[PDB]
């Protein structure tokens, strides 16, 4: 019974309860996914992303301009993969794999093909895109 977007926003006093019906009512329309309609709507994709970073355990990162990334851990994903599943492997602490990603859905299925201990961290769209080209340059 954990906490949906909707409701975690709500607790957080980032949307009121109009906002979110008013998003709802529009998805079983459009089928579009809810943050995007809430941020359509004028939600800050920042409040958007630190929500997801909570609903799915995952540490928001305010930055990536201060990630200088490990040559050594980015080898453990091709950079085929670490674009289509937006995942970058930053470096390592105490035996995990930090690991920072573009999208929270993609956290079990990037965990399942490290196959490893790893952290996982949030990043915003621009934020991610500038660490994953000083990652994997092409
Ligand atoms: N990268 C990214 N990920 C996003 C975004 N919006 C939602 N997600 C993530 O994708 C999952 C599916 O969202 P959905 O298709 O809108 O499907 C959602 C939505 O239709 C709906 N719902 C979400 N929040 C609420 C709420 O507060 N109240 C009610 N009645 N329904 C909600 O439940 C379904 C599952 O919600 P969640 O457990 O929170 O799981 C969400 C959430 O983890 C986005 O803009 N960008």
């Amino acid at each position: 019974k954990d906490l949906k977007l909707g409701e975690l926003l709500l607790q957080k006093g980032w949307i009121s309860r109009e906002a979110l019906e008013e998003a709802l009512v529009e998805q079983e329309k459009t089928g579009d996914l809810l943050g995007r309609i809430l941020v359509r709507k004028g939600l800050p994709e920042e409040a958007l992303y630190r929500a997801l970073a909570e609903e799915k355990g995952l540490e928001f990162l305010e930055s990536t301009e201060g990630i200088v990334p490990d040559p050594s851990a980015a080898l453990l994903l091709l950079r085929s993969d670490a674009l289509r599943y937006g995942a970058v492997p930053i470096g390592f602490q105490n035996g995990e794999v930090e690991v920072v990603l573009s999208d929270p859905r993609h956290k079990e299925a990037v965990a399942q093909l490290l196959n490893r201990p790893a952290r996982f961290y949030l990043a915003l769209p621009q934020a991610w895109e500038e660490l994953f080209r000083r990652a994997y340059p092409q």
